[PDB]
């Protein structure tokens, strides 16, 4: 019985734009990553905090990997359709409040099932829970984290659906300080719609079913793993010289 209107013109753009967009901002060869302060992995198999917080042998590397991440979810946003509308102070007010949640999204294109990693490249960087541990953040992070990565590889998006689904979540109209709530909200709308049409006209069965309603599922959690990493990088931020290890515009976003 459901309808299956095709794109328009202006969706087929959006979503030309948002693949466009995505391919100047992910390098998917990783290869700026030795650029970044190197990774370093202390002896700590038993996992203790206290050498976890003396050390934080992975922050600077992940930091640098982080930082770099939101540059790039900067650049990203700014090619949204309908992004530049927006006045800077709510541009900013979306960056700042769903940088780490692109960061999540975008980083399910570099994790495997194959072995729970995020695979980057060679041993050096390739990264796994127990690197998260090593930055400091502990398994109240973690397992929401990795089960949010195996339950979005299993949605198996179309990159279309995974850009649409990126640009969404950054042009929110519930994020606390935003002022032109109506126009992120029309903004969103025009995103929504684009890919509600192109699940229903472009992806096929099964994968296609409810898969609108999967993926607006895991942009909630994505606000509970927010929720989490804030609260643990506020006590990372006690560590007696932290903020060396971090990098100016990671100490901005989430401090
Ligand atoms: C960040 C990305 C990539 C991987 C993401 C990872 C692997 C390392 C640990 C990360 C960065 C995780 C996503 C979230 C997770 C995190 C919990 C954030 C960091 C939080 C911080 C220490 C800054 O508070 C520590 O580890 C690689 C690649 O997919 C992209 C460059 C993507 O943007």
């Amino acid at each position: 019985d459901s309808l299956r209107p095709k794109l328009s013109e202006e969706q087929q753009r959006i979503i030309a734009i948002l693949l466009d967009a995505h391919h100047k901002t992910y390098d998917p060869t990783y290869s700026d990553f030795c650029q970044f302060r190197p990774p370093v992995r202390v002896n700590d198999g038993g996992g203790s905090v206290t050498l976890e917080l003396s050390q934080l042998s992975m922050l600077p590397h992940l930091a640098d990997l982080v930082s770099y991440s939101i540059q790039k979810v900067i650049g990203f946003a700014k090619m949204i359709p309908g992004f530049r509308d927006l006045t800077s102070e709510d541009q900013i007010v979306l960056l700042k409040s769903s940088a780490i949640e692109v960061i999540m999204l975008r980083s399910n294109e570099s994790f495997t099932m194959d072995d729970m990693s995020w695979t980057c490249g060679n041993q050096d960087y390739k990264y796994r829970v127990s690197d998260v541990t090593k930055a400091g953040h502990s398994l109240e992070l973690i397992e929401p984290l990795i089960k949010f990565q195996v339950g979005l590889k299993k949605l198996n998006l179309h990159e279309e659906e995974h850009v649409l689904l990126m640009a969404i979540c950054i042009v929110s109209p519930d994020r606390p300080g935003v002022q032109d709530a109506a126009l992120i909200e029309a903004i969103q709308d025009r995103l929504s719609n684009t890919l509600q049409t192109y699940i229903r006209c472009r992806h096929p069965p099964p994968g296609s079913h409810l898969l609108y309603a999967k993926m607006i599922q895991k942009l909630a959690d994505l606000r509970s793993l927010n929720e989490e990493h804030s609260k643990q990088y506020r006590c990372l931020s006690f560590q007696p010289e932290c903020s060396m290890k971090l990098t100016p515009l990671v100490l901005e976003v989430f401090g």
